[PDB]
């Protein structure tokens, strides 16, 4: 049930002309915090000072505010379709997407908490060591970045796939929101 010579018969431009009319609106929010959220693996000094308070949480606490609200606004629409597919590809990429989902936004939610979370218990020693907290925030942290690495890029290509929309099959074709479990 994959799309590797299946999908060059039923004109694979449907991929090309869905990257296209992707708009980029909700791949860019995310997009932006991206690099944001990534920043954060500095580790340096800088860290020691957004870490301190709430100020790398309150960062990462907007991005899952608008990669939110892009994908809940762009998905709402696409919810009239469901790729001009549904029969094999979609069927599988509907459990990709629903897999996609909820993993970003569950890395990402990670992230903040983690922050805070070390940050807690750092800021109630400090005269303590300052190694043991930079080595396991390093570390926790670098699987939460590399994770959610593989998750938004992957949650990339079945939500582009989600934006291509049938036309009548999808129609009746609930099936993708249902999975969506939004409005």
């Amino acid at each position: 049930k994959v799309e590797q010579a299946v999908e060059t018969e039923p004109e694979p431009e449907l991929r090309q002309q869905t990257e296209w009319q992707s708009g980029q609106r909700w791949e860019l929010a995310l997009g932006r915090f991206w690099d944001y959220l990534r920043w954060v693996q500095t580790l340096s000094e800088q860290v020691q000072e957004e870490l301190l308070s709430s100020q790398v949480t309150q960062e990462l606490r907007a991005l899952m505010d608008e990669t939110m609200k892009e994908l809940k606004a762009y998905k709402s629409e696409l919810e009239e379709q469901l790729t001009p597919v549904a029969e094999e590809t979609r069927a599988r990429l509907s459990k990709e997407l629903q897999a996609a989902q909820a993993r970003l936004g569950a890395d990402m939610e990670d992230v903040c908490g983690r922050l805070v979370q070390y940050r807690g218990e750092v800021q109630a020693m400090l005269g303590q060591s300052t190694e043991e907290l930079r080595v396991r925030l390093a570390s926790h942290l670098r699987k939460l970045r590399k994770r959610l690495l593989r998750d938004a890029d992957d949650l990339q290509k079945r939500l582009a796939v989600y934006q291509a929309g049938a036309r009548e099959g999808a129609e009746r074709g609930l099936s993708a929101i249902r999975e969506r479990l939004g409005p």
